[PDB]
């Protein structure tokens, strides 16, 4: 309860940047807004787009419901854009429509895993200093190179850092800085700390940062990020189960196994809240009037907007190695729901386990149960959807 | 025909470094070792390792069957690393077991994705200028810190570059260099080419990289280094078949599919080389015949020994939904060979396709069984081996 009062963001949103890049369908700026309107305190996010991409962005806040957004127009440059959203900021004219903060928080659009703790360090710092950015030490040495490209000098890394962001300010020091700044460095500056330097007097203070912090510019910063969000969205699963005693038991039986086998994954079980991953037991058919309910559930939430969400249907059944051919031609209705909800962002998904079996068989398909549900979720892949998998 | 002559490789492989990180349980240097190995002109590679250590490179040599690699130990720094490496290419002893190349080429063990063509023009620019290095532009402004950890100043991200591997030199330049060079240089600097520049007064030629020369640092380099290295094997498969006329056609009709659907895979046909996706099919039987004989085949090779190989065992069989009670207990001895050949990274699969259907009813299945197929290919996951899939 002691959050930092009057902060607002701006962020400019103008190889070619990735910004609208989609991960798992979803565009990147998309996932770097989320981060930021966690954070309870920051009042307003402005983001600043190109003309040709306002309609874009539009759709993007109205299709996944992002909150405190307000877009402007993003300059050729980007100190550009940033000016403009600090303008929007400004609250000095007729037109102004936000509370102008204390302290104002620059970001990136492609640097989506940005965190409170970092955010309420450099924000600190700023009220203190006037200025702060989060930095990173380098790994590559830097060099000059000579008009021919000739190596002309290196500089001793030791003494360097690479800026990153976030970064905030001092709101008045910020927007004077912009407003003395000569149009050459608005053309081709790219260091905001340095305008508050030169234009203000205002040395900066440098906060330590985090890997996750880093911009996302190639593909193989694509297929990185792409792992993280993955990774995170797999460490919770909710187990989902009738109030049949029957299948209370053997969804509370799995629960268990899925906890002991995959640690540092949050497993709970729910009877028939950000998870993404859910796992639907049934013993008492061989039908699927549990998990239809649930898919019903989830058809209509924004659950599946914001991820792909993973359902695995999961049958405790009697047979030896192949369960009979009339409960499997029942089972293959799977194939038909998982087409439909595929549509909806749900990735559904079947297992079979052989039940009862002696103890030791047993626990063996329950611990491969574990181990396949969690290869479903890491991977999140539409290809296998629809398929009846066996323990 | 053309190869450069006389060149040889200096490998310096002393959060922690990430050279021994598994990555599909096979260690980081293996690959880049791999890579130079390729370069059939290198004549030898020269790598560095600490005393702890000597022992799992000497396994790893072994294990992945690497060729033309001289080992010696490494120092305490990278300076001293490198400066070993070129002691025993210098051919100026009794103990000298190498030939004195006229070019040397220094790379990181932690940059696996190199290839011939960069190596060509550092190696081409380094006889011309003496010495070269391949560049990159910086992403992040760099900056100075002061003492209280405060803005300093800020350098011109537009003069300067980031320096990366691979750097090529004269052989001799660079060994006069590291003779010449300070004790306090070979402790603090991070640099070759800023060596050849102060003690020898050779002005490197920086040559344009791409984005794959990146130094894998951090947790996420590791993730998108995966990605890269499973992306890359997943270009090409291998149809395998009896000499059986119903094998030939439904083998033959699958590999036409994956041609069409999959753009970009390099798909070929083999009666019953560099290629790690094997598509076995067959339907003149209920069993494994031709998958054994694939298997065992692979059992020996090592193919399995540099990536995980995966394998699809694929039944064409008359069934409309769920195929017989009886023939699918046959089918499921997949799950047996999979925990098998495992142990020998293959990942083994099955897939049923249903045969024969009404003709979009087919297509539709083919389709379906090149998605499914391309999905275990991309994901190379062990969580699912030995399920029977059905398209
Ligand atoms: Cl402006
Ligand atoms: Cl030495
Ligand atoms: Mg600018
Ligand atoms: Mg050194």
């Amino acid at each position: 309860s002691m959050h930092p009062q009057a902060v607002a963001a701006v962020l400019p949103a103008g190889p070619t940047p990735k910004q609208f890049c989609p991960i798992l369908e979803r565009p990147l700026i998309s996932y770097t807004l989320q981060a930021l309107e966690r954070v309870c305190w920051i009042k307003d996010i402005v983001v600043a787009v190109t003309g040709e991409n306002m309609e874009v962005m539009k759709s993007i806040i109205q299709k996944y419901q992002h909150k405190r957004i307000s877009l402007v127009e993003a300059g050729v440059t980007r100190h550009r854009s940033i000016f403009n959203g600090l303008k929007a900021l400004a609250e000095d004219q007729i037109n102004s429509k936000l509370s102008k903060p204390e302290v104002v928080i620059i970001h990136d659009a492609v640097r989506p895993f940005v965190e409170e703790g970092v955010l309420l360090k450099v924000v600190t710092a700023a009220k203190e200093h006037g200025a702060a950015g989060a930095i990173r030490p380098l790994v590559s040495t830097v060099v000059s190179p000579s008009a021919d490209g000739c190596l002309d000098y290196s500089l001793e890394r030791a003494r360097h850092r690479a800026s990153e962001m976030p970064q905030a300010f001092l709101f008045d020091v910020i927007y004077e800085a912009y407003q003395q700044c000569s149009d050459y460095d608005l053309e081709f500056g790219t260091e905001c700390l340095q305008l508050a330097l030169k234009y203000c007097c205002t040395k900066a203070k440098l906060v330590e940062g985090s890997p996750d912090l880093w911009k996302v510019t190639y593909k193989r910063d694509l297929y990185a990020a792409e792992s993280i969000i993955k990774e995170r969205i797999s460490q919770e699963i909710c187990v989902v189960m009738d109030t049949e005693e029957d299948n209370k038991h053997v969804g509370h039986l799995l629960e268990e196994v899925l906890k002991s086998e995959l640690n540092h994954v949050k497993v709970t079980s729910e009877a028939l809240d950000q998870c993404y991953n859910f796992v639907c037991v049934n013993v008492t058919t061989s039908d699927f009037q549990e998990t239809q309910k649930l898919l019903s559930m989830l058809e209509e939430s924004s659950l599946c907007i914001l991820y792909p969400v993973v359902v695995v249907s999961v049958h405790f059944l009697d047979f030896k190695l192949v369960p009979p051919s009339q409960k499997m031609e029942n089972l293959m209705q799977i194939r038909e729901f998982a087409k439909e909800v595929k549509e909806r962002n749900i990735l559904l998904y079947g297992l079979l386990i052989s039940y009862p079996q002696d103890d030791q068989k047993l626990q063996e398909s329950l611990r491969q149960g574990a181990i396949i549900i969690a290869s479903l979720i890491k991977e999140r892949n539409s290809g296998l959807i629809g398929q009846l998998l066996i323990a």
